[PDB]
């Protein structure tokens, strides 16, 4: 039996069966955009709502927005980014590199196992969203993880794989059992004469257990690794971080990049350390530095973006070489990023993901930057259940490890 076939058994069974598992799905952004193309609509032209009431058609107990994840994600990653420049500053190497993208870390484990100690240990925002309900909400509702099964929505062909890590396992308990994507979920739909476009607006659950909404605050964050940054940089600086704008790097296809220049906020622990201390197949350079003649010092985090591996592999070649210079990079197998992943519709638009990108976010949203650490369902998990980023508890449920020669 496929993974499609096993969820839709678990959806069959009537809601009052005695052997009926709690099911419950979370759905990607690039999911909701592209979903409508399955019924040969415009990207974007079914809303979030509309899909969240077409899964609930389907016998979902519970409907989730990956989002939340991604805030749990963002709170990680902006941790240990800053963390490993702290440890640098004061003298977990740098560069980091990301770690969301299956595709990478399949690449990473089996070509670059010596890159492993450079990678980030935080998990997909699927992941740490899939292992925070069979723990927190199971907990809450007093629900047994084994009595619950979740579904994912992706865009991508390798979230499977990811999910199927040995140790994403509960206290054989899968956090995240099933994916299925975006082409696979419009199957359904048109199989049972759904029609996306027009069903009434749905609602989605909060994974919290209470209150109303996805659990996720209204606006833009520009996505995990802007908003890591940001995180970084705003607790660094004491100043906030605009929308960042990547610029193409010349002779190396699929690269971009940015210089981020950061000056510690006054008074601050950051401002000692470059003060008070003026003096590996990757090499960190000591980073890149900036003074002033009254001595406000700074650093410049050097960023790059490679899409997608073949791409990365002349990347990391020239890193090793020491002719590329970055000290945080995000790797993503798919050219076009995730709204262009192997599980998405195939359309003769040769633009199809620039439509998809624009479509992700409405006008409104877009001009409204939103900031994981202020979101209140975070900020009550981690006071009540988490602890800090970064300690026991979030290393444990939201953090992950890399195996040499791969799994
Ligand atoms: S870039 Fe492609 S392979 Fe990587 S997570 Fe996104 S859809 Fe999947
Ligand atoms: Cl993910």
């Amino acid at each position: 039996l496929s993974h499609v076939q096993q969820a839709l058994a678990e959806l069959a069974k009537p809601k009052d069966d005695p052997t009926r598992k709690h099911v419950c799905v979370q759905v990607a952004p690039a999911v909701r955009v592209a979903i409508a193309e399955t019924l040969g609509l415009a990207p974007g032209a079914t809303t979030p709502k509309q899909l969240a009431e077409g899964l609930r058609r389907l016998g979902f107990d519970e409907v989730f927005d990956t989002l939340f994840g991604a805030d749990l994600t963002i709170m990680e990653e902006g941790s240990e980014l800053l963390h490993r420049l702290t440890e640098h500053l004061e003298a977990e190497p740098l560069p980091m590199f990301t770690s969301c993208c299956p595709g990478w870390i399949a690449m990473l484990e089996k070509s670059y196992p010596d890159l492993i100690p450079y990678v980030s240990s935080c998990k997909s925002p699927q992941m740490m969203l899939a292992a925070m309900v069979k723990s927190y909400l199971a907990e809450k509702k007093g629900i047994a993880p084994k009595d619950m099964v979740m579904v994912s929505i992706m865009p991508c062909t390798r979230k499977q794989s990811e999910a199927d890590r040995d140790w994403f396992c509960v206290d054989t308990l899968r956090q995240l059992d099933h994916v299925i994507t975006t082409v696979e979920l419009g199957n359904i739909f048109k199989e049972r004469g759904i029609n996306l476009a027009e069903l009434p607006e749905g609602e989605w659950d909060n994974p919290m257990g209470v209150g109303s909404g996805a659990g996720v605050l209204f606006g833009t964050t520009g996505g995990v690794m802007e908003a890591a940054l940001r995180t970084a940089y705003e607790l660094f600086t004491g100043t906030p971080l605009p929308r960042l704008s990547l610029s193409e790097v010349r002779g190396m296809d699929g690269i971009k990049e940015t210089n981020i220049t950061m000056v510690p906020a006054p008074g601050s622990k950051f401002e000692e350390l470059l003060k008070h201390r003026a003096a590996g197949p990757l090499a960190w350079d000591g980073g890149a530095g900036f003074t002033s003649e009254d001595g406000r010092g700074g650093i410049t985090l050097r960023v790059a973006v490679a899409n997608g591996l073949g791409n990365a592999k002349k990347l990391i070649t020239k890193m090793q070489a020491g002719e590329a210079k970055y000290d945080f990079v995000e790797i993503m197998a798919c050219p076009a990023g995730c709204v262009g992943g192997g599980g998405q519709p195939r359309s003769t638009d040769k633009a199809i993901t620039q439509k998809r990108q624009a479509a992700l976010y409405n006008l409104d949203e877009k001009s409204t930057l939103r900031r994981s650490h202020e979101n209140p369902s975070i900020r009550e998990l981690y006071d009540t259940y988490l602890g800090e980023p970064l300690g026991h508890k979030a290393h444990e449920l939201l953090h992950t490890h890399y195996v040499a020669g791969g799994v």
